[PDB]
């Protein structure tokens, strides 16, 4: 009757002052494999954000007491959830509010890797000013395509067919209900790839999906399309969209996610004119900061009764 | 039978060849004030977009003939309308396929305001990494004050309010039913000022407009509130805003209309974090490239009939 939890990570102190309402709070931030599993022994619950390396030996290492964990935010792939119910642990993540601050992000991003809202405010703040060299498209009328019709690409779709696009999304585990209500048409494999003039990527890495946007589907794409990526940078064979951007396949492309992040200084996506790139800004809004501490200061409160 | 039309500035390739069909079309891009006089008096017909040399002494030196002259845009105040109005000419312009792209582009500068996908595409191509530093915010449950319900923001509400936010209007001139058609409610103008998360500037600079945006409106604000002026930027006391922007009661501005363009380089607002600047791209589409290009060469056609 004065439970314990460890805070692995830095967190919203909306949410750590709920916490300190429940519990016992270490904010021990940032700690070595052994100062967790020495740590892991003496506490009921652990909250981490994409982050921290929880896994078969951090939840051997606390024998009974840890009872749940909880993930901050998108992903959950952060703990060996295969050992978590089965040292008998808990395991609650944090996804409404990082869904949000995340399919808006890519929106932002789609708007304005259309209209050269970047390289645009570049040549100005650089003295330069070329109208005619960052002419920008016309995100109406255009069909959008969506691959992986998650929680946030389809709380994309909900926006862009408030912009006004034609949108459709591709995902064989996506209910033909909840897709026609939001008011999207589910359709084929090839049917995206080929009639879209937009690609909005929520595609989780997997060796399913891995290097999936290779140079045998950037041929199928109308020619001119355009790719935003914001989950999971790995699905894309960045060395293809390095080539069909420079020749002309890919028309612009507008990248949160990378296949290795921090990606190095030559690295020819993030170098380059049809590019417009934010280092994981997904979830970076003010409001899923406290939005996300809060949700899972009240996820692990709940399964902590 | 064969009438004949002026081409001052260049227009869209598509409406050319509509001109060439019922006319004659010299197309002499960049007259001086004195040429144009003097070819006015010949042609029964003048298509000029955002800057043309037009006002009394051309319309006087035409002496008739000249039954109408055509606005290639948007604005219809390039001009002394007074003397066609006084000259029994008729005055023509593209208020349609202009529209769309200047609410689109619009939007655009919100969002990727909010989440500052201009000053962090910048710093990644500049071999940065602070994923820190370009922390956005979440315009959903957020309010966006549109001054101005023209037909310019009444479709930037119509965009807005599917991003899912809270969009008042006010502009003394706009039935309410037209207004609460697109969901939109008509407020007062410090219902405006003090409850803006978000303010869309879409105000023609009447000069009781003039540097209306001065410290005295800047004061009335919520602190924290983004500007995105994206109509006429003589309305902007661009010394305040830079005051605001610096003091920090204005967050952030996108801004793709000055006072003067192209600006001088060293102009507080054109280089500066806070604001990101594009120029004038308002309509840089080009599916209003093509769209006013036949608009108004259907316009004039009609006219000159």
């Amino acid at each position: 009757g004065k439970p314990t939890v460890l805070v692995a990570e830095k967190l919203g102190a909306a949410g750590l002052a709920l916490l300190r309402e429940f519990a016992n709070v270490d904010c021990s931030y940032g700690l070595s494999p052994e100062d967790l599993r020495a740590k892991i022994s003496l506490c009921d619950a652990l909250i981490v954000r994409s982050g921290t390396k929880v896994g078969r030996d951090v939840f051997e290492a606390s024998g009974g007491r840890l009872r749940v964990v909880g993930r901050a935010g998108v992903g959950i792939d952060n703990v060996d959830l295969a050992a978590a119910t089965e040292h008998g642990c808990l395991v609650v993540n944090a996804p409404t509010a990082n869904t949000v601050a995340a399919a808006e992000h890519g929106i932002a991003l789609l708007t304005a890797m259309a209209r050269n809202i970047a390289q645009a405010d570049a040549s100005l703040k650089a003295g330069k000013w070329q109208r005619n060299k960052y002419v920008g498209v016309s995100l109406v009328g255009k069909t959008l395509a969506i691959l992986g019709f998650g929680k946030v690409g389809s709380e994309v779709a909900r926006r862009a067919k408030g912009l006004g696009m034609h949108v459709i999304a591709h995902d064989p585990y996506a209910s033909a209900d909840r897709a026609r209500a939001i008011g999207v048409e589910l359709v084929s494999m090839e049917e995206a790839m080929t009639t879209a003039d937009f690609i909005s990527l929520h595609m989780p890495l997997t060796p399913a999906t891995d290097k999936m946007l290779n140079d045998e589907a950037f041929a199928k794409m109308k020619k001119g399309v355009r790719i935003i990526n914001v989950a999971r940078g790995g699905v894309i064979d960045e060395e293809a969209l390095v080539r069909a951007l420079d020749s002309g396949v890919v028309a612009q492309a507008a990248l949160d996610v990378f296949t290795k992040e921090p990606p190095a200084a030559d690295n020819k996506l993030v170098l380059h004119g049809n590019v417009t790139v934010t280092p994981h800004l997904g979830a970076s809004t003010v409001e899923a900061q406290e939005g996300v501490a809060i949700e899972i200061a009240e996820a692990v409160i709940g399964a902590l009764k």
